[PDB]
């Protein structure tokens, strides 16, 4: 038996990726709030699983809640920890950082705590593209200065540095740092996917309520810039992609671990594509067409970031293999199959 | 006028007390007790003299939310100074997540519940390592922050809090205090304490056979590393002007930085020289290679905090190491 912790599991990555640990025959504990997701998420991952649906458990538990993740630890063995939880809005971050240190740093430096009290120093990060800042140059290699423009990205960076602090001073801890770029895409069933709360704010979750009519356009976020069309370019990958990178991550711990110890790898595709090409391959497949209405830059924006992913390749011997086509395909289908999410 | 001071009865805390009790103020104290003891504070209320009764003193940590609630609605605090927080280097590298968990997430409750209150004044103790090593000197307080140990990442990310909570609610009023070099103790010789003068002192009076000097070939004129030696007790009195300043000129603060320093750089050599001219007593030297993570030369540029804070030391070198010496001979086992 191999037993994994999956913190925020409830949540969209962490859903995608709880089940691609049930498919490879792990056991899966999740612990989740369900602060910014619901229980059906996972009741769907376990019917999704099929036959390894019982071979998940949810625990319905906050990081911070030391007694009852002590309770959780001291009760299993658990080869490692793959840690989602933590809060992600940007525009809620500059609004309230104090919920987003207070939630973010203290569950994690709470997780961290216990791991160590309870013999588990394997340990699996979700990390972000986000600390890069905006980049002076393309593509993003790991070793690129890294800086935050935000409270959410700040907490990113700071756990980053804390998960490397934390190796400096004992070297039984093995940790894998996933900066993720710009996940898209659900399950290929259309059975889960991305169910945001409020108005969305990432591109994708918004231009899918636009396709079944619950927003009337996408507006696009300036058109001066220095790219192809002048629409800022991202590194968008398929979540089930970014859900295969962390089996990959457990599989670089579980065989090859003594050349390891805080180690950072981009989780991208390498491609850049900008915000109309991501607006026409939804319409082509969809076959809905997306009304614009066009504005100023966002602040904060980046220009353009994608993944230099030969690092990625290498290491985690790990590479994206779905497309920009795949990606709107699948998002489709899950939006169309639940236009109003899993509620 | 009632002030609460975290981490009051450490070495900073105790003399920015005794100075807050003089000038009229009651005092409200918490401190863990986890790196000082509570003789400081009771040695404090007596050099306050007649104003020792203004002094209110709770064995409280700040992740402890239920009390620091609790005092927080006892008073109606005018605000806040932050000294509290572990600051060993060496125990920062060893231990990480001591210092993340203790100086971060006892920050983070202590602003919550300060919002909570209304209590949205904030003194917070920082430091001159968030500088790095800076390419030129004086430093300023726009030269780029960098960290380079857990402790000096805690100093830095506590920085960014307190901007962030202020960017997020005009209503905070928060003054970042970056010190420098403390040296020296209450002139009195009553109070006091890793460090460069707190080991030439053990060397002075026996404790440890000779100093060893950490590099020798700097680009400095005597060849060792220059730092800004700043009296405990102008350190003191520059939290006391953070106050005057939020209490008066506060229309055009939102999340301000200011060094507090001498803008004086001294060798380790020239502070061997003052110290031995203060105590009659040798410092045999070893002199040996550079020091992992140290910087050359540090010192600060006081123009900033000359005009808007109105502040300027008073204490030189010579003072820092008489009274120094003067509270090591008197109490060479400590409290
Ligand atoms: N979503 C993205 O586009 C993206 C990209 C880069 C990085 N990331 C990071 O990847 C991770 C997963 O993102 P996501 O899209 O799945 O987000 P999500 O909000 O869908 O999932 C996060 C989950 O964590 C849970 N959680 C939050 N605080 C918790 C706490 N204190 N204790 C327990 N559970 C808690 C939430 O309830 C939620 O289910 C996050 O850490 C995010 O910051 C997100
Ligand atoms: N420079 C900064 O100035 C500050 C003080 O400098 P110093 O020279 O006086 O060191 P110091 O150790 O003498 O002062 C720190 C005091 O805070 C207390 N402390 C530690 N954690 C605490 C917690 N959760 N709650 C309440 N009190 C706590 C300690 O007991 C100590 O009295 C430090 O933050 C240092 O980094
Ligand atoms: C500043 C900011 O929020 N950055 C976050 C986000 O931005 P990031 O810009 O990377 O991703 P988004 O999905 O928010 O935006 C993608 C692109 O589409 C554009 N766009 C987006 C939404 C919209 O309604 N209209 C529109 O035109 C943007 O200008 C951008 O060029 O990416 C990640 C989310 O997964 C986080 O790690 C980043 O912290
Ligand atoms: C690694 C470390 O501890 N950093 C702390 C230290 O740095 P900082 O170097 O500024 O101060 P130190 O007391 O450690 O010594 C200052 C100078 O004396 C020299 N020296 C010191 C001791 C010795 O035994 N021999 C010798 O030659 C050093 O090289 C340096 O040039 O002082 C500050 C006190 O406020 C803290 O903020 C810093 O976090």
């Amino acid at each position: 038996l191999r037993t994994i912790l999956v913190t925020g599991g409830a949540g969209y990555i962490g859903s995608h990726t709880v089940l691609q640990l049930l498919q490879q025959g792990f056991r899966v504990v999740v612990v989740d709030n369900l602060d910014n997701a619901s229980e059906a998420a996972l009741a769907r991952v376990a019917e999704l699983a099929g036959h390894d649906g019982a071979n998940l458990v949810f625990h319905k538990v906050d990081l911070r809640d030391r007694h009852a993740l002590v309770d959780i630890f001291s009760s299993h063995r658990f080869e490692a920890v793959i840690h989602f939880a933590g809060l992600k809005a940007v525009g809620e971050s500059v609004h309230k950082p104090l919920l987003y240190y207070d939630n973010n740093l203290v569950g994690t430096i709470t997780l961290l705590e216990v791991m160590a009290a309870n013999g588990c120093k394997k340990l699996v990060f979700s990390s972000s593209a986000t600390v890069y800042g905006w980049p002076k140059e393309v593509p993003c290699t790991e070793e690129f200065p890294l800086c935050a423009t935000n409270p959410y990205g700040r907490t990113k960076l700071v756990i980053e540095d804390i998960c490397r602090d934390v190796h400096r001073s004992d070297p039984d801890w093995k940790i894998i740092l996933l900066r993720y770029f710009n996940p898209v895409g659900a399950h290929p069933s259309g059975y889960i996917g991305e169910d945001p709360c409020g108005v969305p704010n990432n591109l994708m979750p918004y231009v899918q309520q636009v396709a079944v009519g619950r927003l009337p356009h996408l507006t696009v976020y300036g058109t001066d810039y220095s790219t192809k069309d002048g629409t800022g370019v991202r590194d968008y990958i398929h979540v089930v992609d970014l859900a295969d990178g962390h089996i990959a991550a457990l599989r670089k711990l579980y065989e090859d671990s003594d050349k390891i110890g805080c180690e950072v790898y981009n989780l991208g595709t390498g491609k850049g594509t900008s915000v109309l090409e991501m607006v026409a391959a939804f319409e082509k497949a969809s076959g809905k067409k997306i009304p614009l209405v066009f504005a100023g830059r966002r602040p904060g924006d980046a220009e353009i970031v994608y993944a230099a992913t030969a690092k990625a390749e290498k290491e985690l011997k790990w590479k994206a293999k779905y497309g920009i086509e795949e990606m709107c395909r699948d998002l489709w289908n899950w939006a169309s199959k639940n236009p109003y999410g899993y509620a």
